[PDB]
């Protein structure tokens, strides 16, 4: 209604192994890359006046510190921590020590796969999760984010 | 579109859902699973999407639904709400119809009870939305289209 | 002139079955004659009691939302739907109608399954074993808290 | 000897039996084995009667309808035996001997397939032998009842 | 009708109730329940006594002494329900029937609070209805023990 | 003249001891007189039966062994060894010849270290608790299986 | 002249019931009856045997402490506290005198909560379901690895 | 009294007792047990008679033999005791009261030998108190078998 | 401290602490639990700190000594040895009287038999100290002195 | 009595989010810093000759390659390895390796949190453990060392 | 070598390793028991590695194989096969007559069931092989001259 | 037979801890260092037509990134994980990823310490394993994967 909302600044954190999509048999696993996605992502956010900044690292300490500089600077996460959903509680530690809500994305549904995947130091603690449904994954939880944040 | 196919989707809603808006709108929120069935019929019009729905506090009436959704039905999103945990016999609907799903939770179940981390649904999904309220049922329209349209 | 409790009873399946197989082997007593018993000890405290038993899971759900804002209190022997019902776990929760949790026989002396409940934790309370006197002490109970004595 | 009142119960899902992909999985349906199984009791002067329900409720009820009217019950409970608590309580109220059928092998598939309500009260188990399971099941009671 | 012995015993941390911040928690002592349940025992031609402690082995040698003296037993082991297979082996060895009563409702509370080494083998359990599980326990007592 | 079926019956350890123990008191049946009437079943449909039954778990492996190209389909109560033997599992699974496991008693009804099977799984399917008539369930089974009837 | 051995035998609780609950239908013997059998069979030996049964872990436990450097060994049915005493289990590792447990019935057979023992992977060994031979067995025991025969 | 007919089983590995570093580990065989506790039984009039075995049905087929001839059966199955189900149903079925020894403390030991498919049936059993523990067994039988 | 308000401090030791200093001191040390407590109540006294102090193989004496301590006592240091494990009791008069506490072990139990992993004290008391010896005794009075003192 | 103790060279490891201490809301949960804590730990250390070196890190491998550099020129450690605990092997091989002794520290009482932060990676190896008291659990570590050292 | 000691090494096979090779060939691969021993004798004749071969589906077969082993034999190479899984009494002969082994499969059992994932043996042998195929003996034979020639 | 075999193209990769081989007590438990060994097994490889390429690395990230650069670069992989076996899923999504056929290689038996040591997030998907045969582990791997590459 007849008022104006102030910029989301909101991160986009992708872990380990995220960098290889597109790369492995284009012609049978598709094509596309993390950079097709988050490109996409970014226009997509801009349009609604979010301002989207994205690290991908196969290093968890560069997604902790990123996490710790977010302080006071970021609105929101949005987060596809890949094999460290499964392993890292310092990343779990991390986001409620900054106390900035999340969601959590995975491209697969980890549900079908091996019984390890079902079990997430993040799941409990995130505002939601997306698993299974592709790149989209990451426009619903943008989509979800902006909701939250304008009551709208 | 008088450019795209119709997609028929099934939305099915499981027990208490009816509930919504109903206790405390003041305390919890005032939102009915109609508004948000309406909201959703409108968005799904909007994509040449044709949208039948069935909320039930009966077993029986999702599973006969399921049944009945054979070569009907291009895609199912559903919130089993309790009988995720329970009903091995709503699995074995929508395997033996082989229409694919994704499944909807509107609260962070994670968060909840831990015998509410278990489904005899989620391995055989397309895909889960938890957490997201309402507009987790926006989400899986949305997925159900690009799926179905290679979009 | 206290307030006239409005309690609803609900019982679970099978319960239909009581008093009927060898009832001069096992016991004479039918559903029927216990809720008629507790419908009467309830009108001697100003207590309108309503009473529903059913094999159908989807009719118990169904009475405890139509119970929301009509009743201040449920006495519920679920059966065996006590170890099996999420849905009835869920529909007590949604409407937040305090209840009491009957059984009555040991279920901690049977199976093993029947050790866990999807109710127990949310009720006000359990009572297991003592049969049919289970009902009164519930209503009893249900008195006691409803009028702070 | 004396006419055996027979009751076979089938739970969910198996009205889909013959309708999916026919050429692949089979074109038999639950009404071709209910009706050849009917042919081979009344062979045996066994009156056989049969439900099939999507709704458990459906189940239970039949299962206390059959008191002092069923001498013996052929179930199989489908995805029920997993989770049906209320229909292990029925079948050891009414006290009537049954015995219990799948179709496929349960223990080739899912690991909480493996688990029964029904398997450890039942008279016996039959599982993976198809539809000749029910007929096995049959000639079973025959011989129980009859003690042959 | 003939007097009954009853005999109630109440395990750890009970002697506590009505003590600390009274305003908040309930002003009621063990004292106020145990006083109110002679009353409404005595009424009955039944005959009450009562042990509370702190110390297993006071609970055990009351059992031990209860033999052919007592008719029932209503216990609330508090804690040592949990942890005293002792108590257990006592009352199976005197074979004197009994309830187990709680105050709270035990479910509700930490998941190890759920085990009993008593309630399996209790004629029954009340859990979370207050001090009016233990007259409810003792009304349980008389009808079995009077077949009313 | 449909083709006759070689088909092995394989038992396992104890099941020598039926019919001797109360004889008068648990039944009179010894696994001969189960066999004798099998294999008369089976000559009436054009099956060839043959029979092993041993208390030694190589010789039921060996026998599987010897098998190999000669035998259309097992019919096997490995007794305990359900239980314990993993080389048997790969013995069956080596040799690929489709097999129905039966037990005469209902195992589930029975010790809970009796519900778990090495061989349960790879069975075209078992047959519990029916007593001796479970191997001329298997028999009618494997000449379905074979002659697509 | 062999040295006198100086054995404590500690018994737990419940043990005192002996033969006092339907003599005539569960056997008449009592403890008393067994530890005075068990002391002159002691006495032929050269062994001081001393008593203590009681109900009272803290009994327990403080006459094990006081057996430091006047106890060779130790024979122990602790009954219900194998289960459950830690405090017993420390206490015998303090002492560090050798010990044997002994149970009259077969534990094993009973319910599975008493399958497990906080003291049988301590003891020099253990002795299950002999009855009130068990003792005298233990006892027997004893002599052998102090006399080294 | 009448002679008791008793059996003692030993099962795989105990024919190395005394042989591998015996002025280690002890430097009494199998054999010299044996032959101590044949004195021993043929004082009380009980007629011992012994098989050792690596191999499963040599154990299987003796307690086989063994029915309606001996009135006791002794066993040490060693490892068996925690693989062999065959042995236990060989036990039940012919329905032989048996005791069950293990000279080694195996509650110390690595914890999958605390589980044992005989001690359940078993009239008792004897841990850790090395050869001795054949002849308590021994006494054990005698006693329950003449009631002394 | 003519400075500070007097703590009064309640420590409680468990079953077999009895023993220390006992066996072999040539083998596993000469201290004892007299030793102990003397050498705290020194350190207590410097600080205005009163220390009682009971050990008891008794759970009873353990659990009514809590009881009268209600209103009496600021803190409690509690060495529960092998009741650690096993004394549900124990647990349910800290939390009746509700002073705080401090759980200490001279041992390293994580390094023992596993079941001594297990605590029903650990989760309520305010901290815990294993494996270092008798000066975890002194560790945890400072502490209490610390939080009573906001120091 | 009548002799001199050498210098004891003492380690202080810090694992994950230690870093975020006091800023967050400090009005609301306390504004010390690791940095304060450290600075008191070394003041306390020096008075008693023990030269103390400190490292905070969010990178696994740092603490780690501190542990290796540590052989020969370290005679104890203090860690506080904070979600490591739950989760480095690495970390538990690398304090094997090494053979130097430890005690493990936690700010907070980790039993009271969720179930998974019951089970340490360390605890076992550890000469003892410290958890729930605070900055102070590090001044107690650090008595408790040069008690052992010193046989005081 | 009439340089360095013999060694005299004991190999050993479990059930149903006579089967390879034997169902379809053309499928499964051609290679059988048989080659594979003979290779293997012949690599070990060039060490001074005098090897000598039993397989077996008796149990009772392979434990007096290593009871008469004692004091003849310096190293066991044993692939179990299923008795890996099953067999307590196996454990057993290889620790009383005390000879080092090497537990050798060639599949590799942690990619099949996970009821394979677990061994009687794999925590006493000096160390294990799976998933190499017939090679898997070979690395086993260059292990033991490695560890007892020192090389 | 009459044909010659291309040039196999091998990574070894090594992961925390195994730096400190030969470095305590020396004259207690062995002088060998993981240089040692990989020089002898890059001699061996050499004669083999085997080109051998090494990383140790005490960083999960170091290791993910070789796997990543590894990829249509790299025929066969041997790697001994050391710690990260029990707890990096990152890297078992890595060797996925790239899907290069492995061998995984312990120096110890694992199965005999303690029971976390039991469970690997590579084993499953390994080719093969080797363990408690010291460095003559490597030796096989790469003698194990030759023959898988060349058929013989």
């Amino acid at each position: 209604g007849s008022h104006m909302t102030q910029q989301i600044k909101l991160l986009v954190l992708n872990g380990p192994n995220l960098n290889l999509l597109g790369q492995r048999e284009p012609e049978v696993y598709g094509s596309k890359t993390l950079d097709d996605i988050i490109k996409a992502l970014t226009d997509e956010a801009a349009l609604q006046n979010v301002a989207l900044s994205h690290l991908q690292s196969n290093r968890e300490y560069e997604l902790i510190e990123k996490i710790h500089d977010a302080f006071e600077k970021i609105d929101f996460i949005i987060i596809n921590p890949a094999a460290f959903t499964h392993t890292s509680v310092a990343l779990r530690d991390a986001l409620l020590g900054v106390n900035i809500p999340f969601i959590e994305v995975h491209l697969s549904n980890v549900h079908a796969r091996e019984s390890f995947r079902h079990h997430s130091y993040l799941s409990d603690i995130a505002q939601g999760v997306i698993c299974g449904l592709g790149a989209k994954g990451y426009s619903f939880a943008l989509q979800s984010a902006i909701g939250k944040l304008r009551n709208i």
